[PDB]
Parts: C-alpha cells; structure tokens; sequence
C-alpha cells in the first residue's frame, strides 16, 4: 500500500523545547529513502500547522495545559489522516510529542469496526486531568482516545471512543503514574511491561501480541513513542526511563510486525533532536520504520 | 515485615579505599524513601564501629589481612542482625566489602533450621588461608560461613557452621580462583556461571534456584555484591570483571524473589563511591532494593 | 538599542542537513530570556522563508549549488534587516549556514559610511566560483560582499560591495584553501589565525582588532561561526576544525567588544541540532550573545 | 611548620547529600602521604562531630537553613583550629560545604593582626539571609567572616568580624548573585573573575594578589573550594559552573603561593564523591595541596 | 592437540589502513599466554610475509583491488596452513582483513572429505568481481572459497572448490549485498541473521548449528570475523555494523563449540588497533579465543 | 632540503607492549601525503631490523632492561641515519619508545660542532642505571647521549658524548626522578617544566629556547616525546602524565621552530597505537609534523 508521511511538529502536549523538531530531524535521518529503497510509493505531505499556546490563565485548566490549541492542532491531523486512509494510503505520522496519537487514532479509527492499537513505550499515557501528575496532554492520547479525559479530545473527529481497551496492548511500560495503573487494572488492558519483557524474552511477547489482535481486531495501529527504547539506545526524548527495550529487541519487534501484515497505520513518537547525540534518535526511528516496512536481513 | 538498615563501613577485607562509604552512598541514593514508599515500617540502625588494623608486622599471618579488625567487627554486626531478628523486623544490611557476610550470616542462621543463601556475585568467595591468592578476607564469607576457614572467621556468633552447601545458590559467577573451583566442585555447591545464565536465561536460573531452595530451606538470605553486575551498569566496585548481569537480568532476579516471598534476609555489598560514576552503582543497589521488596512495575 | 531576531533557517548554502535548525535550537536555548534579563527590550521577527532549490541538472553552474534559492532567500533578508535597522533597532540574526551573511550584510551595510565586520570563523568564507573546492555558497559569503562572485551573489541589496577589504578583521582561522590565501593575501585583509591567537593570545588580538576597526569604520559588524571555536566546545557544526578558540576565550571576546560598545549588528551562525550533543552548541552561542550584550561577572 | 589535619564531614550549609564525603575521599586520595613525602610533620587530628539538622520548622529560619546545627559544628571547628594554631603548627581543614569556612577563619583569625584571605572559588559566599536565593549557608561564609550576617554565625568563636574586606581577594568568580555583586563592589572587596584570569592571565592575576596582600596583612588564610575550577577538572562539586579555572592554572597558582610563603592557613572544600568520576576531585585537592606546601616539577 | 599459530599481517583485500596490525595486537593482547594457561602446547609461527599494491594502472584490479598480491599471499598462507595440518596441530590463523580466510581454507580443506565452515560475522562475504559493490577482496573469501570467483583466488592450493554451500552456516549477519543475499538464497547456504539470534537466541542457534554440521562433515573451520560482534563491543574494525551480537553471547558460542569438540581449525580477523579504543577488540578476540579452546568459568 | 624517514620499531627500552607499532601508525595517520603536499621530496627508508629479548637469566638487565639488543639496534640507526646526513638529506625518525634517541643523536651529532638538542618531554630521560627507578633503558636516552651511563649506550656510533648540556633545552617537563633532578640542577641543563610553561607561556618558551640555541649551536635536533602533550590530546603513550602541554601549544613551538629554520633533525617518539583512541595519538604527531615542516595556516 502507498505511503503518505505527515510531519506534526508538535510540543504543546509537553513543556520542553525541541520535541517540534522531531518530524524533520527524522527526515533528515533519510525517511523517505529509506522507504523508496524498499520499493514503495511513498508521499510527504508535509507538516500539519500548530498554533502558540495560549496563556494557561484562559486556556481549558491547569491539569490541561494548552487545550485549545492541543486539541486544534489534533482536529486537524484527523483531518489529514482522514484524507490518506480515504485515498487508499497507509499514513505515517511522525511527532511531535504523543498527544498527536489523539489526531492520528481519530484519522484512523472511523474505519475500522475494531482497531487494535500497540502502543510501543516506557508510559501507559493513560492519565486524565484527574489523574495526570503533570497537566501535560502528551501523558493522555490512551486514555483520551479510549474515551477518558475532557471532551476537547475525546471527541477529536466527532466521534468517541476511537478503540476498546481490549484492543489496547502496551508493551515495554515500566513507568505507571499510580492512576494509571487503576486505569489500566480497571480497563482490562492488556500490558508487557519491562518485567514481563525480560521475563518472556521479546518473542513471545510479539507472539502473544501478534495473535491477540489478529484474533480481534480488522486492522491494527502502532503507536511508537521512542523513549520505549532505553535512553542509551534514545536518548533524544522529553522524558527517558532507564532499563529499557534495545536496539535490537525493536528491531525484531518490527521485522515480526512486518512479517505478521497487522499494522494499517503507524506513528513515530517523542523524537527530540534537542536532547539528543547527534540525530541518534531519529536514526533508531528511521531503521525501526525500515523493519516495519518490510526491510529484511536477507 | 519491619525493615531495620544496619550499615557496615567496611574495607578491613580487603585493600582498595572507598568501599566503606558504601553504606552512606546507598543512602544517599535514597533507600529510605524508597522503601518507605513502598508502605514499610523502616528503621535505620546506623553504622557498625569498624576497628582500625593493628601493623601488619605485628599480624599473626599474611593469607588471611586484618583478622582480628575484620573478626571483632563481624562480632558486632552479628550482634545487631540477632537483635533485629529477634525483634521480629527483617535485617538490610548495606556494606562495606563482602567480609560482612560473615557477621551478617552469623547473626541470621543461628534463627533457621535450614537457611538457605543466594549468593550473587561474580566470584564464589569461597577462598580460605590456603587458597587465596590475595590473603583478603573478602574473598573468603562464603567458605568461612560453611564452616571452612580460620576459626576466627569461622567461629563468629559462637558456632558453625551457618548454612550447608546444599543449601547454597551461586548466581552470575565468571572469576574463580583454582582452589574456588576445587571447592565449589567437591562440596558439590550449585552455581550458575555467566555460561548458565547466558545459555539458560536469567529465568529459567531464578526459577530452578526458587525451586530448589523453597523446597529446602526454611529462610533464605540474599547476599547480593553489586560486582555481579557487569561493570558497565555497576562501575564503582573494587574487583569488577567484564561480561556481567546486566541492570534488567538484576531486576528480573529480584522481582521473581520478591513474587516468591522467600527471601528473610539480605545485604547489598561491594559499592565503592570513589571508583563509580555519579554513585551510579549506589543507586542500582537502591532499585534493586525496592524491586527486592515489592517494587512493581504494574 | 532595542533588539530584533530575526531567523534564517537555511541549509541551501552547503549540503549537510540540520544547519536549517539552528535559529530554533538557540531559540531553545533561551536566546530571548537570556537578553530580556540584560533589560534589552528584544523582539522576535521570526524566520526568513526559505524556498526549496531547484534540481541540479537544471541548475546552471555546479560551482555555485542552489544559486538561485540561496540569492533568493538572501534578498529576503536584507529586506528584513534593512526594516530593523531603519526603525532604529539592532539585527541580530540567527542561522543557518554562513551564506545568510550575504543578505545580513546587504540589509546593514548600506546605512554606514565604512562598514567594519569582524569574522569569527575557522575558515576564511573568501571563495568564489573559480576558487571553491566544494561549489558551496556558505563558504563565500565573505567574498560576495566584498564585491567579489557571481553577481546574484554580489547585488543582493541591488549594491556592491558590502564593505572594503581594509575594514575586515578575521579571528580564529585555521583552514584555508589555496586560493583563500590568496585571496587575503592579495585583498590585504587583516587575519589572526589561530597561530596569531597562540602567540600573543585574545587579548592582544582583541585590543589590536577593537583599535583597528574603531580608528576607520563608523559601524562594526559581527559574524560569528560557531566553528571558529574548538568542535570540543562547539561539535554541532557542519565543517568542524579542531585546534580552535576555547569557551572562554570566545566569553573574553565578546565582554571586550560589549566593552568597547562598537557592534552595531550582529549573525550567529552554522549551528547544526543534529551533529550536536544534546544542543551544547546552541546553548554556546546564547550565551556568547549574553557576553556580547554586556552580560558582565561582576 | 608541621601540618595538622582537621576533617569536617559537613553537608548542613547546604542540601545535596555526599560533601560531607569530602574530608575522607581527599584522605583516600592520599593527602596524608603527598605531604609526608614533602618531608612534613603532618598529623590528622580526625574529624569533627557534626550534628543531625534541626527541622526546619523549629530552626533559626527557612533565609538560614540549619542555623544551630551550622553554628553548633563552627564552634567546635574554631576551638579545634585555634589549638592547632596555639600549638604552633598549621591548621589544614577538609571540607565538607563551604560553611565551614566560618569555623576555620573563627579559630585563626584571632592570632593575627590583619588576617587576608584568598576566595579561591566559582561564587563569593557573601550573601546573608537578605540576600540569599536559597537559604543555604554555605553561599554566606564569607560574608559572615566580614561580620555580616545572623550572629550565630558572625559571633562563632566569641568575636567579629574575623577579617576587614580590603584584606580579601576572591579568585576565580563566575557566579554571583545579585545581592553579592552589591557587596563586593560596596565592600570594596578586591576580585578577580574569569574575565580577569582571561584577561591578564593567572600569572599576573596571583602576582598582583600575591603582592596586594604580603603589602598589608600578617597572614594569608587560602579558602580553596574546588568548584573554582572548571566542571572538567573538578567534576565531584554541589553546584558546578562552566567556564573555570583550569587544572594547570590552579597549580600555578598554588605553586606561586608556596613559592611567596604567605599562606599561614588552608582549607579545601565542596568535595563531593557522590557527584564525582572516580575520585577525580579529591584527587585534584591533593594534587593542589602538594603544590601548595612546596611540591616542585624540578 | 597441539596450536600453531600464524599472523598474517593482510590489509591488501580492503581499503583501510591498519588491519595488518591485527595479528600483533593480538599478541600483545596476550593470546600466547591465554593458551599456554590452559596447558596447550603453543607455538607462534610468526608472520606471512605479504607485498606491496602494485600501481593501478600497471594491473587491473577495479573490482579485484590487488588480487595479484592477495593471491600471492593467500598462496603463501595455504602452504603455511598445510604444513601445520600436515604436523598434526591445530592451525590458529590470526587477521588481518577476511580474505585471509582464501588461504586458511585452501590449507585446511584439502585434509577433510567434508569440511564444515562457521561463519562468525556482520557480512556474508560472497561477493564476485561482478557483484561487489567495493572491488574488496575481503567481501570475496566465503564465495571464492564455494568456486566461485575469479580463478586466481578460487585455485589457491591448486584445487577447488574447498568446501561446499550445505557445509556452510552464517552467523550474526546483518549486512548483505543484493548480489549476496542472492547467492546466500541459491547456493542454500543456512544463514542466521540477528533477526534469528534475537529471535531464537544465541542457544537456539548454536545448538542447531552444531548438530547440522555434526551431522555432515568431517571436520569444521571456524572464520570469526570480530566484526561480527557489536560495534560497541569490539570497536577496532574496518566495516562496523550496529545491532551486533554481544560480548557474552559470543562467549557462549565460543563456549558451546568447545563442549562440542567440533572446531579443527580457526581464524580471529578484521582487528584494526587503529580504529580501536586501547587494544579492546584484539583483547575481546584472545578471550574468545580463550573459551574456544576451553577456558571455563567452572 | 629533502626529507628520510626511517622507521624504528622499538620496545625493548620498556616494557608496555604496543609502542613497537608507533612508525606504522603514523605513515597510517599519512605521514607522507602530509609532507609531499609541502612539496617536499621525501623518502621513506623502511623499519630499521629490531630484536628480540634474550633470556633474563642469561644475560643480565635489572637495572638495564634488553641492554644488548637496546644497544644493537641503536647501532643500526645511528649507521642509518649517518647515511642519510651524508647524502645532505633531513633525517626524520619514528619511534618507538625514547630510547632510539641514543641511535638518532649518535648517527647526527658527529656532523656538527655544537649539535643542540629540544627535548619534547614529560620526562627528563636522564637516568642511569643507578638512578633509574625501573631498569627501563627508554628513561635514560638524553643521559647516555651527554656521555652518562653504560659504555655500551654512550658509545654507540664510536665516539661521546654526542651534545654538551649547555647546548639542551628540556620543555614541558612534569615528572622528574629525584636522580634526574640532581643530574639536570648539577649539569646545568636549561629547563621549562609545565611551571614555567604554564608562568610564561608557551610563546616565551619558545622564543628564550630558539634565542638561547641559536646563539651557540651550529643545528638542532628536535626529539619530541608525544607524552609531553597532555593525555587528552595525545592519549597513546606508555608513561602519561596528566597537566601537560595542549594541542595548541605543541602546534605554536613547531610552527615557531619552522619560522626559526634551526631545527636540522627530528624524531617522534613514545607513539602507541595500542593505548590509543583511534590513532589520535598518530594523528597529531603527523599534524605536529606538518606544522614542523612549514605548513602554515595562512
Ligand atoms: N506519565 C507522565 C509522563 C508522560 C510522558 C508522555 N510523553 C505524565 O503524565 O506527566
Ligand atoms: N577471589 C579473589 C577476589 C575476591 C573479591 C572479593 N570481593 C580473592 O579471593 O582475592
Ligand atoms: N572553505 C570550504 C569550507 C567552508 C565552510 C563554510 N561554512 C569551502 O569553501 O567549501
Ligand atoms: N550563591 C548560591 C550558591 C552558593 C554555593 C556555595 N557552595 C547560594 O548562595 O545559594
Ligand atoms: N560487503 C561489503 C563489505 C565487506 C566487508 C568485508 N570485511 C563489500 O563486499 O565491500
Ligand atoms: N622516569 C621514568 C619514566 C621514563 C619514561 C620514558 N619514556 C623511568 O626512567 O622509568
Ligand atoms: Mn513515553
Ligand atoms: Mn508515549
Ligand atoms: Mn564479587
Ligand atoms: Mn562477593
Ligand atoms: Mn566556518
Ligand atoms: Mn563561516
Ligand atoms: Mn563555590
Ligand atoms: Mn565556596
Ligand atoms: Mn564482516
Ligand atoms: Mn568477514
Ligand atoms: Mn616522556
Ligand atoms: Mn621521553
């Protein structure tokens, strides 16, 4: 299936610097080559407009930092995404910190009776003004788009919730706010947390992964947010949790993907050239998104 | 179960300075407020008074450095770990060279009709007057606490041996002297070298060991010598030695015990301030504790 | 004097990706916070757009890459900063590769009877179609506003020369190529190499390059190259050259030329996010640009 | 004149724990015997009790955070020093936070006429609780000794102030707050900050210190904190600042003190081996001590 | 049985300078030493005298660089090689870039019906002169070894081909030109990528290997190329490819082929002390040298 | 005047393995290119034969480690060398540790009245077997070249002393063996430790040592040790000494020894690729080199 990549330079979801840059310091990394080699029709539609964030004194609440224009900035990727799954592509996101997922899954989800979702990271993103720690929407995309959080953006799209909890599977988490492992306890959300991934190994962890939703689900969106990956292996991320997945425990997690043709819809997450040694960063993402594609050994 | 800490700023085990700022670099990498957090009745003890070494011309014997400095402290410690045993609290001891297995180990075992011992480490520390290369005493706990060694060693708390060698499980060893070898073989002890652990997984080692304790023993204590830890997750340790656990094989370890709620004692040793990066090494005895006693990711 | 930024994210001028980032990055840095705390009443005009260069083949001279979009956006600029200096205000411009200095210069010279411009580089930035060893416009800004080059290079502005030979002060050179010397040799435009810098040190060459300019030039411009100091303080640059100005150094040149209050526009250039490590070189240049605007320790 | 060595495992001026670290982490560097080797008389006299802080609620208050217990530790310090002096030989104290300067100055000050000081340091440690942004005391020990200050800690030793500002040079300064940049200049306190060490260079820099004061005091006290120099050099500090002194200027500048024979006190602090690489800060305090005392490359 | 080991100092099959340096590195690394202590009866044959590159537009060698200086060499090792056999000792051939591997071969396979090959590597190493993208030989041993090639390199010894394809198994591959993952598909040579180490595991894929060829010939040559392992762990090569196989997962292949009893000859190549950080690659080849020759942990 | 380089694998005259590879690493970093470029006519002459260390027990070394196969190869250089100042060609000699000067000098100062020397150096070289703290023969080159030590050392090429004391000048000496102090205090040898380096500056140094040897030499022989620059910048030697010359420095004194056209031989020493990073060490012995030569930065 042809390939559209929309870059939003998104970092209102967060309050550190740099994480905008993350659509173009992949590109840099050579995306759009590395997928052409793999024989792809493949098309950059360019970055979506993010506006300035208004003053937290009139925006939608503290435990909500830059709503409107989080929220707006999200309507329009849904847009876009909307468009691409219309014209018979597979849309590549690629962030910008996770709020995006709120764009991205409201795009994508109004097509498919049960949409599964892997989401790839260190954190559940399962928070809500409630519970979140922070205030920071990029900590809300799950639980949002399950359906949980203020209906600025549950409603992206103008339709909620975009998927199931039971059609959720997180993989390599080892860092839950307390909230959210209610929420994911509470929801039934299947999770692989650090523990589980070095105590089944990566492959069965896939494996499991793979036949669950393949069991349940008509299509399948992978939401990778790069801090999944230990920061040695990524250290170009706004917030880094160390024992994490490696270079290589992704790369297999890819090439299984690829070779199970589950994913229909894809996104690359948190990349922050600003934090980073030298484009490392948007280099693992660009070689993930090589395996993911097809990319082989031999 | 109540925690009680007890530190014990030992070097008198060997020569290489440092090792005694041990236990007040674990604390400053906050093993309070971690265990704390995890909802336990903790209480620290303080620090054992270590003696100073008496001119080594006027020592009895070169093969065995400091004796009665290393013997009159682990006298002492033995002391204080009886005591918090038999308030009914379980005793953490932060050390401080690897001598103070013997103090620790004498105060515990005299409590058990079988106490059993996981012994995490890099070497076998099963060395004794005549097999050592060094003369150290560090590198004789594990041997003395099987009753074999000078009695000076052997005889602390008034008894011994402590444990039985069928009751012993050495995890992640690839430094062994010939007489370690020797010994470890013909006291039939069961170990897991590098060789194990990497053909096995550290899984299947933590679940045979699990197995083949609670199915013997009626306690066991965690000796735990940072130095197990590959030098790059553990870089500050007097005699670190390459191809190492690594800092995600180490938290597996210690959450499988924690699930299985066998271990009744432990002490975390070997950490050395002036030899790490940024008390790198102190803090992944912290984690490692908090994973010990409960810690989960989920 | 009130202060107005203005961003010139280009990379058209060479061909290494990433240079196009550094007006952000050293936004990220806190360009504007850290001159806000000097009491400087500072504006932000935002980014210069930047167009796309045409392909190669279709280009008309391989000795001059992307002649077109390079002199294009340049125009731009001068346009920009002609506007902030006719509303009394000083330029201070933030790139993007060294071929902004064309349009930077364009925009300020016109308002000076004798222009001065003092060029912290590594390199000489004096080549011209003929002498260029790579065909890259940033490597001859200096020689473009001299008079010397491809007329759309010369006539930005619709003008020429930018400034004279006698009125140029280069620091911190150490890579030149053959017909750079030449070119300063020929030109007789004053150089400190870095043999100079060695020999009688930044405060020599900072009193003698201050005397020079302020004795026949009503106007000195600054063009400062992040690569003019050593890749070990500034490794987020496109054409590193070791052996170059220290921190401080570069802190003592710009506290002396604060002191001697005769900048009157200033560009900060070649910064690159994604040859850096975690945005060192950004951060560099705001803080030479707190010095610079009379920042002081005391 | 013989050598005693006073220990001050002080960390109540401030609020990182492992500077109190410091005084053993110089002794395992190996102070004791790069001054014997000297051909010194040298004695450690161990170290002082330092107390367990007050809460804070119940202090002397929040502008001075552990008042008693500060004050309490100085006045045991100043007893301790003033005997040494008593007994003819030459007070060499570790530190432990800079505090403790006030303690040391306390017993020495009282046996000369006019007492200089030498602030070898990154800050001037002469905010009060006025003027101080934190509230810790290790930032106010020198402006204390001047008689500024909460009196617990301008009286230590039963008298004030222990110097005049005209017998102070401060050396090395990059990080002043701006109640402190008042003080020096109303003051009238003589400082060199690395503006001056850029520009005059640390031999002229030490030439006009080293003469300013043997002009006008009857002995110098040198209060070394190594966070004077450059993060690099002196990694293991509480609050490190860029752009310092380098290693070999530190020990020319220590090698002109010894060869001026003006030093009659000394103290190295702010040694933190928690915050170190391998000891690589007490190791440069030991390095600069031998200096000091008349270590020659020749 | 007994060891001889021969250098060969060859960096005329590939491009970069210091290769040739790979023998000696390894002896400074201690490989004697290594061997003597696992009472081997070793003997250092020293090294193959190797040429000089003949100028380019004398021979041709655009897709062959030097062959006729390879070949020579390669001839000059395979007499070596024999002659060693002929003894009845174990041929220890130490790099110096792959094609090397020529030589060893042609001296070894002559002496067994069915000679097996591991293939320890990052790259396949069966290019021809029509499918090498480089015009090294050294990406040309394995497929000149198979016949196939040019005649100058496929008849060193006087006879062809060595080994056959069904003898042959590739493992940590992670680099392959199109020409070669054909070859790899046609000849049906069995091949693990790191796709199949992560996937199976080290284990896993020893352990099938050591049966396949166990099953099926009369003798195995083990080629280990050290930039098989991760760049991180042996930095020192020539052509370093990320996500390689570990130091500990090495020493286990090392380990399991010694349990087997299977390896009748080796070659350790590609050690470049000039691209290394301290001998750190030469120093990982004698400790895997070590395990291959039965060094145990136990 | 054309240019011989003869190469001197040397490491009998100490015992790290590793410095024997110097010459080879150097012509690798390209040694030669660097110097055509000059338009020199340069000639390379090879490796001069070395030998091997016959039995301790056999002939005798403590305090004169290898002293006969020191000796014999030395005897060959200076037989070399000779030759090429005969044919009025510069000889330039690449080491191999410092003990080949003893070779260098007595092939060179035959050929002048009053040869004089520039000692690049940490070290002062001038021990004797009695003075000698390690038997270490590349300790003692400059002493057995002003006619002190073994006959067999001081005698090489017929005839001694080759220089007069007066006619030495040592620069960037740090560390010096009580011994070696008395000899230089005794023999008058004109000196610039990293004190007077680090009081006067490099370019004083220089110009008091080019003034000071111009003025009663007839040539000067350069022998630069490359652990005379500090060990960040030259990490690649067997005896570093920490607070030594920079990059920089080192490229002032050769760029004003070419300005000064005294320099009539030279040699590179002590370059080990073994403790190197990637032949940075190599690296700026070629850099230095060309600096030496002429190459100019303008
Ligand atoms: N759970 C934290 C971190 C979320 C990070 C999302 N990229 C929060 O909600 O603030
Ligand atoms: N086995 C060695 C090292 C022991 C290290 C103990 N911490 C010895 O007995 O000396
Ligand atoms: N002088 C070289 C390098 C210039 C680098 C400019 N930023 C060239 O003209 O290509
Ligand atoms: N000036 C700051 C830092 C002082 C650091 C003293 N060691 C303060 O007063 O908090
Ligand atoms: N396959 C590449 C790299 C080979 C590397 C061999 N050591 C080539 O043939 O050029
Ligand atoms: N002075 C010491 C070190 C000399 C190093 C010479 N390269 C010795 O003679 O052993
Ligand atoms: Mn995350
Ligand atoms: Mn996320
Ligand atoms: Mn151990
Ligand atoms: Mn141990
Ligand atoms: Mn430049
Ligand atoms: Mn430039
Ligand atoms: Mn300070
Ligand atoms: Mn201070
Ligand atoms: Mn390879
Ligand atoms: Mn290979
Ligand atoms: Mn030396
Ligand atoms: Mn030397």
């Amino acid at each position: 299936k042809p390939i559209s990549i929309i870059g939003v330079p998104m970092d209102l979801g967060q309050t550190r610097r740099g994480v905008d840059m993350g659509p173009s310091a992949m590109r840099y990394a050579g995306v759009i080559e590395r997928l052409e080699r793999l024989h792809y029709d493949i098309e950059d539609l360019g970055d979506i407009p993010i506006g300035k964030a208004e003053r937290l004194h009139e925006q939608g609440d503290s435990r909500l930092r830059n709503l409107k224009a989080v929220a707006e900035a999200n309507e329009k990727l849904a847009a876009a995404v909307d468009q691409v799954v219309q014209r018979g592509r597979f849309p590549l996101v690629l962030g910008g910190d996770h709020s995006i997922a709120i764009g991205t899954l409201a795009g994508v989800a109004k097509h498919y009776e049960r949409l599964g979702v892997i989401w790839y990271d260190a954190h559940g993103d399962v928070n809500t003004a409630e519970t979140s720690p922070s205030g920071n929407i990029h900590g809300m995309p799950l639980a949002a788009s399950l359906g949980f959080g203020h209906p600025a953006l549950t409603q992206i799209g103008g339709y909620s919730p975009k998927i199931k909890p039971e059609h959720v599977v997180l993989i390599g988490v080892r860092s839950l706010d307390e909230g959210e492992k209610k929420f994911i306890r509470e929801k039934g959300i299947k999770i692989y947390t650090m523990h589980e991934v070095d105590r089944l190994g990566m492959t069965r962890v896939m494996e499991e992964t793979i036949a669950y939703l393949k069991e349940r689900t008509d299509g399948v969106h992978l939401s990778l947010d790069l801090d999944g990956l230990d920061p040695s292996d990524a250290p170009g991320v706004g917030t880094p949790v160390i024992g994490g997945l490696t270079y290589r425990e992704s790369h297999l997690a890819m090439e299984m993907l690829a070779e199970a043709q589950i994913i229909t819809s894809a996104e690359f997450v948190e990349v922050n050239p600003i934090l980073d040694e030298r484009n490392k960063t948007a280099s693992v993402a660009v070689a993930l998104m090589g395996s993911l594609f097809g990319e082989k050994l031999m």
